[PDB]
């Protein structure tokens, strides 16, 4: 069936899509289809180029309240060389003292990064286990583990000038602490003497990995 209204949902409506990309987009939402149990929502995009999306593959074009977002809720943020993208992701923490009011975004290609209200969207229907629908096996395994652990986070604590391994393309980096922020830590890889933020849980700091 063709429908005009679902849930929250009105055809018209400003809203982000989900291109090919992976990148997301503005656009207008156009037709909503039903086929039995499934739903699609039919975007076009500013460029007048179109895309039948499922719902996980479009999000508000607002900023959500603060009490909508928890650990574990599917976002679109704000990603950054020299140039901004919004990426989906997941909601690693909310505001608090520790993180200077912030929300720590784990990104589905493996990037994290503190971000703040205005940098978010919400994607429209996120799966009921969010992390259902991030591409990666590995990357899906690890939002999975640590959502559900939560709050219970195991990290290795990490002063700047300490030296470790950092992984990188599948082996082992002599790398150096340069700064800590809330959960991430920035690492100096140091033949290549270029930096990285990374999550003080992950398995690629070879402390959390033993
Ligand atoms: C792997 C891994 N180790 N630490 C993190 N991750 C991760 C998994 C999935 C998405 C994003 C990230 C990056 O930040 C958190």
């Amino acid at each position: 069936e063709n429908l005009y209204f679902q849930g929250d949902l009105i055809v018209s409506m400003r809203i982000l899509g989900k291109k090919r990309t992976k990148t997301w987009h503005k656009g207008t939402l156009i037709a909503i289809q039903t086929v039995g149990p499934g739903k699609k929502y039919k975007v076009k995009f500013d460029n007048k180029g179109k895309s039948l999306l499922s719902g996980n593959h479009i999000a508000y074009d607002y900023h959500p309240p603060a009490d909508k977002l928890y650990v574990g809720s599917r976002v679109v943020a704000k990603y950054k060389g020299n140039q901004v993208w919004l990426y989906a992701g997941i909601v690693a923490e909310t505001p608090n003292v520790k993180n200077k009011l912030r929300f720590l975004i784990f990104f589905d290609d493996g990037y994290a990064s503190y971000v703040t209200q205005s940098e978010l969207y919400p994607i429209c229907r996120p799966l009921k286990k969010t992390w259902e629908d991030i591409e990666d096996i590995s990357c899906r395994d690890f939002i999975e583990e640590y959502v559900t652990a939560y709050p219970n986070r195991p990290m290795v604590l990490l002063k700047s000038g300490q030296l470790i391994k950092t992984e990188w393309e599948g082996t082992w980096w002599k790398s150096r602490v340069e700064e800590v922020d809330g959960s991430l830590v920035r690492i100096l890889f140091l033949d290549d003497k270029r930096c990285e933020w990374i999550y003080r849980g992950s398995t690629r700091l070879e402390p959390m990995f033993s």
